[PDB]
């Protein structure tokens, strides 16, 4: 039942995305490890219906677990206390160019293996855009902002994708956060997020990934 | 293939959306009827799974086909024109409380049926909104707007939910709709709408849906 | 000691919308310790006005923000000398408009000199056909970044028919002097046009404003 | 088509401010409107030397300089004698954004512009106000009718001095004077450069050539 007796230095990741980009039905699944003290996570990645991608990678990777973040003793972490009955989260995802994601991610674990059941949906996606030309490449280091409204936790983030050139292409995200089990709300406070694939095959089928958070109290 | 030649004044309708709100999965089957050529249909939907939908129904409806437009002479019919190939959209639905609903909707033609396939996925509706809460009562009367831009027909349109208790709740509509086959696009033009849920039962486990709509080149 | 219990407001805004020019001034009083503050406004050029007044009156100064003591202020740290701002105001239908403000401080009178721009509001818009009704109340959430302070907010006007038109809100203070920076915190803030005439050549404005921590 | 010469003139004056900082430049020109091609040079005012990069300024100081082909009608050419306005977002990368208005009238051989330039949110630190930033790219306007009004969007691009770009999402909707035979969707090509300047921009010699198409 203690939220600390269910959770160990290096944790497992399995995974399932069942998704489409406008009307395109794509599935994906994922094995990895994280340190959720340390804040650090890695999985592979891959695509097992509806490759070759043909879209951009990046608007996905945001969505393969705030468990994987520094949190210090100062902020209440909603995150691992949530377990071992887990949480669910929820997210819009509205790019500069009207594109706009939804995703989902149920988080349950089984021994020392958390599962997510996503979904993830983008439309609208202009053929002529970075998306669907394959343009991006990298999410920009950023901070997420987590704050309670009317009960829930939500984290708002102003994100950017580097581009080829590059530039940057800009994208609102909104997350709701919900314990399976009522948790202790945490005080609004910030999470540093920094999110890179490291390697990949030639059209993405398979994609090593890495991410690294910390919160804090301030940006 | 004439696509006059695959469409009759009455024709028949097949449909499954498969959807989620919030995270919580669903599905709804339809049958219906329509007419293409008055711009009319209404259909029969059950739910599948995830019964008693935990959210207004409403914000389903207008996802649940421009073929049952009635289309002037002077304006270029796109939808019509698609058959018998088809077409599909991709539409994002912008709720004034940051609830947001992308849907899809690949509609074929076999015989006099249309048959649809749609995906629905809704987001952020806040616990006590009236989405949640089923506090919605109808879609105002309204009209979408259509236009070409980069080579593509989209359709815009700013809603409005009526609510129990007197208020309304806005919702920001963008389609892209995109033919199978190279068609000829129109120019831009209107298309006023009218959507009713007819009757339901007290769970909206089943409801009678109807709309009609007319394009026009104001 | 710069800053009174009791504080004049003088102001004139020039500007303009889908490029039709606009001007107009004001004078007030307002209370900086208790984050009130009230105005009375006139059209000078560009009336009858053709839009929605509700996008110029969150334009018409943050010292009138009741501040704890427990929150750095910005604002009244940096009189004598003063501050400026500048923003942008980003509407759902792709109306927007930019706006700056310098303030200065005049014995017991606070001066604004307001620069106002919008353009891309459709014809047939809520903005170009008048029918906003008010800023519904909001917290803005202030910042550090670069040496200066920003704020942003998710605005929604109301509209007459019950529904809700969006606008985000992104400003940047600048102090003229150098002041203690603050921490991460909110202000709530309630406007409302109290009167206008027809035309609304006339406008009376209140604000009341709060800072907090959590 | 007899209010328009294969030579014509320009003259303009732009007000404007940047950060809340307030300039002025006036500008004399010439063009080729049926080549699509077009030059002037221009000088500052009013609030010199230019604190900010003076390409936030450029495709500020007419699309009647584009050329049509017979086939895409001219919404532009068409607007004259009477002439048209056009106002215009112009969304920067990192939030600084610039709202511009243009009044072209007509006085029988120069065009006359009546503009209006304010940006906001600047970061001291980025390109625009470290003046760090180099040409824009060639690009290419979509332009298309909605709702019976004629629009214009492109997603511009400016190099940068050492490397990389800053882009700017730009939107822009056109209003002739009179009622004029609106166009089908189209594109619109454009080569925008400052071929000379001195060492603070008081000076700017300035060449675009435009060129509409389909596809």
């Amino acid at each position: 039942k203690d939220p600390m007796s269910v959770i160990k230095p290096d944790m497992k990741i399995k995974l399932r995305m069942e998704g489409a980009v406008n009307g395109h039905p794509f599935a994906i699944e994922g094995v990895g490890l994280g340190k959720p003290f340390e804040g650090k996570q890695s999985m592979d990645l891959k695509v097992k219906e509806g490759g070759p991608l043909p879209f951009a990678y990046d608007i996905l990777t945001t969505v393969f677990n705030r468990v994987f973040a520094k949190y210090p003793e100062n902020i209440v972490d909603y995150f691992k206390q949530s377990f071992p009955e887990g949480y669910s989260w929820e997210r819009s995802m509205n790019y500069e160019d009207g594109g706009i994601c939804n995703a989902t991610n149920d988080i349950t674990l089984d021994g020392d293996c958390y599962i997510y059941e996503i979904r993830f949906d983008g439309v609208n996606f202009p053929a002529n855009g970075p998306v669907m030309q394959k343009r991006t490449v990298k999410w920009e280091p950023s901070t997420e902002k987590l704050y309670v409204r009317d009960g829930v936790l939500k984290g708002d983030v102003n994100m950017a994708l580097s581009l080829e050139g590059g530039g940057h292409y800009r994208c609102d995200f909104k997350t709701t956060y919900k314990a399976k089990k009522v948790v202790q709300l945490p005080d609004y406070h910030f999470v540093d997020h920094h999110i890179e694939i490291k390697s990949h095959d030639k059209d993405y089928s398979n994609v090593n990934l890495h991410e690294h958070a910390e919160a804090h109290s301030e940006l």
